[PDB]
């Protein structure tokens, strides 16, 4: 097929219920690890252990958004999750 819209790597900002626009990337699934639905993807959110299986609704490229959506609050992890897609978006976490 063509190339997804969104491949690991990819840098966003993710909107789960609940929760601000949060800093956010598309994370590769483990070896053996479950895989997510159809036309979702694992998103690994900055500053937390949380990857879960989003789909593109809810799923905003990080430079058209960052400027409406890359400023500081103070939910737990947020600020600390900006400075991770800000300074090291690629690093290894968990």
């Amino acid at each position: 097929g063509m190339p997804h819209a969104f491949k690991p790597g990819d840098l966003v900002f993710a909107k789960m219920k609940g929760y601000p626009h949060w800093p956010a990337r598309i994370d590769d699934i483990a070896d053996g690890a479950v895989k997510p639905p159809p036309n979702k993807y694992p998103i690994f959110f900055f500053g937390t252990h949380e990857t879960a299986f989003l789909g593109p609704k809810d799923l905003f490229p990080y430079d058209k958004s960052k400027d409406k959506y890359g400023k500081p609050n103070k939910r737990k992890g947020f600020n600390e999750g900006l400075w991770e897609i800000q300074n090291n978006p690629h690093a290894s976490y968990s």
